[PDB]
């Protein structure tokens, strides 16, 4: 289609080097051109990648943006078993309502806007619950959008848990931006 998605690289070094590939595709795990994978190269469009095969495991967002580096890319512990292209859903709202309580209750807040730290314009250090928001946010566990970050597919997240997050413990978020 006279244009492309996204094209994503996987190397077990950085500077882009080793035995690397340079082309967009999906399989099951990319662990089969090498196990372990630091650094990455995103060419437009934002790539998932999982921890686990199957699309399992943490969920590590890479918007269009260069990572020469385990380091510009926020990593943890250059683990990386499956990865899979994502595209922007259309909108510019990017609404997101978050819940003091998980069960859906307590002091609720909406409207969009960038928010750095939690624990200050929301004044809350932890959520419980981000019911439905809009089109895709980007969850960051450490605040000006650091630490391991969450992708917050849809359904319902009912509990801290449900996007995949170990425990409550989640800053503040910001719009995708390509």
């Amino acid at each position: 289609g006279s244009k492309t998605g996204t094209k994503i690289t996987f190397y077990e070094d950085k500077n882009f080097q080793v035995r690397r590939y340079d082309c967009d595709c999906d399989c099951a795990d990319f662990h089969t051109y090498l196990s372990r994978c630091n650094s990455i190269k995103v060419e437009g469009g934002t790539w998932a990648v999982y921890e686990r095969p199957n699309f399992a495991g943490y969920m590590y967002i890479l918007p269009q943006g260069e990572y020469p580096e385990y380091q510009r890319w926020m990593g943890l512990n250059d683990r990386l078993s499956s990865c899979r292209a994502v595209h922007l859903p259309s909108g510019g709202q990017y609404k997101i309502q978050i819940f003091e309580k998980g069960d859906f209750s307590g002091q609720m807040y909406e409207t969009t806007e960038d928010c750095p730290s939690i624990m200050e314009q929301f004044h809350m250090r932890e959520i419980h619950s981000c019911k439905v928001l809009e089109g895709v946010w980007i969850f960051y566990e450490l605040p000006n959008y650091r630490g391991r970050q969450y992708l917050l597919d849809k359904k319902e997240y009912r509990k801290p848990i449900d996007w995949g997050a170990a425990s409550p413990a989640v800053q503040s978020f910001r719009r995708i931006v390509e």
